[PDB]
Parts: structure tokens; C-alpha cells; sequence
């Protein structure tokens, strides 16, 4: 609890069920990870079926693509229609003000081993390549309290599903600046990936 | 800002969840229960494997409602169940939620008013296009913040007012206000 969790939280309810589509119903490149120092980026692409889901209200039986990306402290989000489309992030999701982003990583689970790695999933009639059963997201967050709050250390709040490590994560340090800091891990399942 | 930001993720989980009600779901799809005190909505749909984590072939319930200056969520399995919200979605503490609204536009009319909608294999009753949402928060600021009139920052729709959604006066309390109006289509009511 705390009003940075409660928005962490909600941040973790939008990404997810997004990201729990990617590769519906899809032939061809599902999914793109792109980790980086600077913070990870992840694309993803599905079938829109009418009915299902409000951004494929206009796509019934078209491609959709889903982006997300951290910058200058903020995590943003875009959309895109069409076979391989290139999603612009330009649309806020959290942070870029009071609210810094201070951390956004990506790592998927292949076979019951946890990497952080460029990769792209493609969906072929035989089946996808390579298999990716579930995404781990985290973000490290931080806003100005007064008075200050004590020194966090990045990953002490969080439990890891098996096999999942703060050192493949990359998580970093906190800097010494009074400021109030929240963290979130969260396991999306890619049963359309796998 | 950072409240705002805290609005508009709101706004998405609520209408991502609310865009699905009714979805190949037979029978009470629906429910809108306003107050001038606040709005609570329920709804149902059938889930379908892959569509959602939670869900295969069974009806799902979804409610909000505003309880002690937090909107909260509950859900609920079953045909027929009662989705009590057990869980806050937003504020209950620092963050207070002030006011929640769900008004409903049917055949070009924006409404907000006691109202169930029932589907049969032959369609809607009544057809429900989309729903308007609007939530109201504030939140204490360092120095304070200035008088906030509820509705001043909206862009309407042809048709829906202030007057229509009951919006509340605010106090001059100096603690900073922010407010957010969405729309959201409901294709399954419409059928």
C-alpha cells in the first residue's frame, strides 16, 4: 500500500493484460525485446477477434501491434495497426515528472530458463520459435516525500518466481537522495507465445 | 501531472474491463446504478480461453463503485453473481476519490439513470452504444492549490452535461483536484 504501490499496481494491470494477447491468433513476428542500460523496450503483435478487446474495435480480423519504452523517467506507451507495424511510443503511462521511472526490465522465461536478451518470438504453422511461456516485468519508481525516506535497496521487496534473479534483472542501485521509492516484479503469461 | 497520470491509468483498466461486458453472454449484461452521491456499475461476460488470464466458458462478473474515498473493484464468477468491490483500484488515503459517474448513450440520447441491460440471441435491450465515465480526486499539495470547479476542464459529447452526471461543487480546502471524462464503446450491448 502506499499511493506510489496503488499506481505501480494499476501501471502492472494495464501492461499485463496487454501483454497476455501478443500473438493471438498470429502467424509471423509476435514479439521483440530489447533490453538496454537505459531501460527495456518490448513490442508485441495480435489478431484483433471483434468483441474482445477495446483498441481492436475497428481491426476485427487485423493485426495489431503494442509497444512500450522508458524515457527521461517516464514509461510510455503506443499502438499500431497492420502486419509488422512500427508502434510510436508517445502516449504516457507513468512518470516523466514528479514520478520517475528509474527502472523498466523485461526478461522472458524459454524452457524454465530466465533470460534478458535481445529476442524475437515469430509464430510459424509449426509452432512458435523460440517458446516462450511468460514475461517478468519490474519497475523501480520514485517520488519526493517530506521529511525523506529511508535508503531502498532495489529487488528487497519482491518474490521471484523460480529461476528469477535481481542479477539477470539488472537492478540498480538507489541514489542517495531522500526520496520515497517503490518497486514492482509481475509475471505475465504468454500462452500464445508458447 | 502525476494525479492526472493516475486518472488516465484508471480510465484503462475500467474500460478495458468494460469494453468486454456482454461479450457472448445471454441474459442481464449490465447494471447502472447512479446516486448524486456517487455511481456504481456491474457487468458480465463469458470468458474465453486466451482472451484473459483470469478466465473457459463461464460467465465472470465486474463492479466499481466509490467507498471511503477509494474506488474500488470486485469481481465474481458465476451466472447471476454479485461482483462486491472488495479491492481499491484508486485512492483511500493520500489519493481521495471524490466522485465516480457512469452515464449511458442510447440511439444518440446520453442517459444516466437506474438501467439494466438484458441480452437475447435477437439483440440488446435497451441498445447501449457506449458509456461515460468521470472520476474526480484530490490530493494534499505543498503551499496549496488553487479552487477547482468540478467539470471545467471536460470536453463533452454533444449531449452530456454536467447536469446530466451530477458533478459535486468542491470545497475550497486548498488540496489539488484533477478530474477525468472517458468514453467508452460497448459494441456487445449493441447488437
Amino acid at each position: 500500500r502506499g499511493r506510489l504501490a496503488d499506481e505501480l499496481s494499476l501501471t502492472a494491470t494495464v501492461l499485463a493484460r496487454e501483454l497476455y494477447t501478443v500473438g493471438y491468433r498470429l502467424t509471423g513476428q509476435a514479439l521483440v525485446l530489447s533490453p538496454s542500460s537505459q531501460g527495456d523496450g518490448v513490442q508485441g503483435w495480435f489478431l484483433c477477434e471483434a468483441g474482445m478487446e477495446e483498441i481492436c474495435g475497428e481491426s476485427m480480423g487485423e493485426v495489431r501491434g503494442t509497444g512500450y519504452e522508458v524515457n527521461q523517467g517516464a514509461l510510455r506507451w503506443g499502438a499500431c495497426k497492420g502486419e509488422g507495424c512500427a508502434p510510436l511510443p508517445n502516449n504516457p503511462v507513468l512518470g516523466g515528472d514528479e514520478v520517475q521511472v528509474e527502472a523498466f526490465r523485461v526478461a522472458y522465461l524459454e524452457g524454465g530458463t530466465w533470460k534478458r536478451q535481445a529476442q524475437a518470438v515469430n509464430l510459424r504453422p509449426e509452432g512458435a520459435s523460440p517458446k516462450v511461456s511468460a514475461l517478468a516485468l519490474y519497475l523501480l519508481a520514485s517520488v519526493p516525500v517530506r521529511g525523506g525516506a529511508p535508503a531502498f535497496t532495489p529487488g528487497s521487496t519482491l518474490s521471484y518466481p523460480p529461476g528469477l534473479t535481481s542479477s539477470l534483472l539488472e537492478l540498480p542501485g538507489a541514489p542517495n537522495d531522500g526520496r520515497l521509492r517503490a518497486e514492482k516484479l509481475w509475471i505475465v503469461q504468454t500462452p500464445n507465445l508458447a
